[PDB]
């Protein structure tokens, strides 16, 4: 018999915070037949995990794809990355079973044509679902890829971790730790900096306690910089860098409409002969998935790559979950459990 | 007989502008016997043409080496760039006649006790020696030795130049040309845009008449900007940039102790997947210095590297010569040409 087909719909342009029963709504007018709804040669897909992921730059906009991050529609549902399972499929792309990674909207079925926006997971080690929309999803990704990219480390350099405890930083960690580096990392909680200390790094601290400007001048130079924040974080960086020290440039905290804050001694990039090297994850992408994607499940499996997240059940809290970002309430990467895969 | 040494003397701290006669006088108390002044293992070491670089960050300091522009002594005399003739010697590393490039106190002879800051130089078309301190000197291997490691061109891209008719930017002007690049260039005087477009800039303009911002619309995006200014100039070129643009650090504007203008606008070297380096020429010097000193004096003689020169005659000027630059009034790279070669 039909079941509902529930929804967070876009309902309302928020002009501050997001307003659960406002800015979204959690819809049951739509029902489906799991088992007659007419597929048309498509594929009936079961959402079972969907990532919060917070947003500012650009206002409320799904994910950038194609260099493009689309804003809402009003009076239907929101998207961004998830986890599903192939139900019944009359597309030879797909079979009934299949676990498909990419764009969801959220809602608890849909129906698709092809594997536009998916991709098929490989997860050899029967890992949770939801770590592919973490560590072995985007936020994973940008660390990584990355890091292979432009950090070009040698034993013993003294890496600075912006952000820390966070679903990147904390990736960027332990990489930068199985390459033998001295990791100085800083976040603005004492749960983050345990964690911080946890996944290896040498020197953790709480940006909010400490003098940063302190820190990097009795532990540094630095010879690596991982940028999450910009700004005044940047600009310490900059005055505590060593010669041929490498910026990498993933992300600076901004409004929906500034841009980001400035830089008032960019000077020290010649005098420093520093490779400031900024990054989009989808476009560097394509050389790295296949080795991210083989070695990435082994080492989450071993327990050799740790990771945290914060698992809200059900995907009519959905709009909570997106204000609980927002504000940074979630504890760690926000995941709505949407359904078990059964 | 005994001739005279003459000697531009640091005499007095500026506060502003060097004054000629008060910051620096010329000085002809000191001779010396050019037959038989006591080498002790040495050699004598007559003064050519002297190169007056501008200053400012730092302060009055001499060029810099080891990393460190030292500064100077009052009551001895200044120092910079130049080029000598060896008139006699007593050590095996050097002959009569050879021609040595390197740091030189602003004095008609000196006696050396070896080649600590000396180079021979092999000119091998009988180029005027002046050339070894401009096209063939420390700002010819600042354009050359930075474009070949950074500017990973590719055939038809856009590159814009920031001060391009100065004896670092017009350099890189033809080395884009030569790399098949659209050239985009900007000075401020009318005589300047006609030497870059002399040296094959595509678009020449003057940034005092002429909106630098409209032109980079009009004529870009922009793959390589080549940065002598900062400030400004840099912020419209990261609003102009390509996605993939590299952005060379070469110079920035700035007062003694300012450092540099800030960057508002630094975000888009994450949005624009932009690469920064910046760079000192004594560092990256090494790897091209061979291949340098073959290839360019080959493009200058066969007149397909141009290049200008404000020549003032006798080493009694050259303070008037350090004025003229500090006020920007010298047409080309300056050289004070101390003496003639026979």
């Amino acid at each position: 018999a039909p079941v509902t087909n529930g929804r967070i719909i876009f309902n309302s342009i928020p002009t501050g915070f997001p307003v659960p029963g406002e800015t979204t709504i959690y819809d049951t007018t739509e029902t489906i037949d799991l088992d007659t709804a007419p597929l048309d040669g498509g594929f009936l897909l079961k959402t079972l995990e969907l990532s919060v992921d917070p947003y500012m730059r650009g206002g409320m906009r799904a994910p950038e794809k194609k260099s493009y991050s689309a804003p809402f529609t009003l009076g239907q549902p929101l998207r961004g990355y998830g986890v599903g399972v192939v139900l019944r499929s009359e597309n030879p792309q797909v079979k009934a079973g299949d676990h498909l990674y990419g764009f969801f909207e959220h809602t608890h079925y849909s129906i698709r044509k092809d594997l536009t926006g998916l991709q098929a997971i490989e997860n050899a080690y029967n890992l949770p679902w939801s770590v592919f929309i973490g560590v072995i999803g985007m936020p994973g990704k940008t660390a990584y890829m990355a890091w292979k990219e432009y950090a070009h480390p040698k034993q013993g350099e003294t890496v600075f971790v912006s952000t820390g405890a966070g679903p990147v930083g904390s990736f960027v960690i332990q990489l930068a730790k199985a390459d033998g580096l001295k990791v100085i990392a800083s976040a603005g909680s004492e749960e983050k900096v345990q964690f911080m200390k946890e996944v290896g790094a040498d020197v953790a601290f709480n940006y909010k306690t400490t003098n940063t400007a302190e820190v990097l001048e009795k532990e540094g130079p630095i010879d690596i910089y991982w940028d999450n924040v910009g700004g005044e974080t940047l600009e310490a960086a900059l005055n505590a860098a060593n010669v041929n020290a490498r910026f990498i440039e993933c992300g600076m905290i901004s409004g929906y409409n500034s841009g980001g804050a400035p830089v008032r001694n960019i000077f020290h990039v010649i005098g420093k002969s520093i490779t400031m090297t900024g990054f989009i994850v989808s476009r560097i992408e394509p050389k790295y998935s296949a080795e991210f994607y083989k070695e990435v499940p082994a080492k989450v499996a071993s327990g050799e790559l740790k990771y945290r997240e914060h698992v809200y059940n059900g995907l009519e809290k959905l709009g909570d979950v997106i204000l609980a970002v927002q504000k940074g309430e979630n504890k760690a990467k926000a995941v709505v459990h949407v359904a078990d895969d059964l």
